[PDB]
């Protein structure tokens, strides 16, 4: 019986006279993902190997249940989610066989030298991700991904715009509270930072953050920690509404209620732009040739195009989860017309 939690995998070895292990795709907290040739089906697969650890096995069994649940639906919309081909036990590890995809949206930004992709390619990723969120919002699914980020959205093919969402390891269904900290820090919604109840709207917050980054090359809100995260959100969006802060268990982690009942920023121990003064209109460069002026004298980057983009994003970054744009309405926005 091995002492470590990790599976020993040798490049070149063959599993169950079927899977020819080529190479490591990537390592994560769950374990690892290997590229392998399935000699029976004659196709590449990405094998997700789970560590022999109780916490990770439990998360992976939730992931298998939610992916199999999604697979029973007929809609074309389900193809924006990575396809789980099968699962088995091997050398006492749970192994998930997925279709082979291509590189993630972070690798795509790094290949631009973090200068961002075009507004036209941003629109394509936006439309697909809004359709995927509409699929998860199907009542019989009601899945919250809870970990959207550029690294969890993958191109299907290196030369094409088609994308799929991966990793439902942190995911839950509407009304569940399972894990103490959810969402990646940069993509973490204000209701989660404030310790308020969360629903599918947290994923639309994450998507708003991701789409600005895909076009600018840089994260919109790059907090070093939760206080810094909230402060960078406030730079762009101002002080959250009183009706939210008055109900937030963790309001006093970031803010203070003054004698007149209005909220300000909590004093530092002893630096940010004043609240709401880092305008998204200037981050995107709506009137000034897009990010860093670099889109002036290219087509597909008009002031009219940028205003439609800015308006959709600001509806995705609504502080109020009950009024934040829902996937069904985001798809009807003039940005997609
Ligand atoms: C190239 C490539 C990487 C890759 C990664 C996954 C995958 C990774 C994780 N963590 N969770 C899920 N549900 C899928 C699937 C196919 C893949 O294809």
């Amino acid at each position: 019986v091995p002492r470590g939690s990790h599976m020993i995998v040798k490049n070149g070895e063959k599993w169950m006279d079927r899977y020819e292990i080529d190479s490591l795709i990537g390592k994560g907290s769950f374990g690892q993902v290997v590229k392998a040739y399935d000699r029976v089906e004659q196709e590449w697969v990405a094998i997700k190997i789970i560590k022999n650890k109780k916490a990770f096995l439990n998360q992976a069994q939730i992931e298998v249940r939610l992916l199999e649940l999604m697979n029973k639906h007929d809609t074309e919309m389900k193809y924006y989610i990575v396809h789980l081909k099968r699962h088995f036990m091997f050398r006492n590890h749970l192994c998930l066989v997925f279709e082979m995809l291509s590189y993630n949206l972070y690798d795509l930004l790094r290949n631009t030298n973090f200068r961002g992709v075009s507004l036209n390619l941003t629109r394509k990723f936006a439309q697909q991700m809004c359709t995927a969120l509409l699929f998860l919002a199907t009542p019989e699914l009601s899945i919250i991904h809870c970990d959207l980020k550029p690294e969890n959205i993958l191109l299907c093919n290196p030369k094409r715009s088609a994308i799929k969402i991966v990793d439902f390891g942190s995911s839950c269904q509407l009304g569940q509270r399972i894990y103490q900290y959810i969402q990646s820090r940069f993509y973490r919604s204000p209701e989660v930072l404030l310790g308020m109840p969360y629903d599918l709207a947290i994923d639309m917050w994450s998507l708003g953050c991701i789409l600005v980054e895909m076009h600018t090359g840089e994260p919109l809100f790059s907090g070093a920690n939760e206080v810094d995260q909230m402060n960078k959100i406030v730079e762009v969006l101002g002080i959250p509404p009183a009706h939210i802060l008055d109900q937030a268990p963790k309001a006093r982690k970031f803010f203070e209620k003054l004698p007149d009942g209005t909220w300000n920023l909590k004093k530092t121990k002893d630096e940010y732009k004043p609240p709401g003064t880092r305008k998204l209109h200037n981050i995107l460069g709506v009137e000034t040739g897009g990010p860093g002026g670099r889109r002036a004298g290219e087509s597909g980057h008009t002031v009219a195009d940028y205003l439609k983009f800015k308006d959709l994003i600001l509806r995705m970054l609504d502080y109020d989860p009950k009024t934040r744009i829902q996937p069904y309405y985001a798809l009807q926005h003039s940005f997609f017309a």
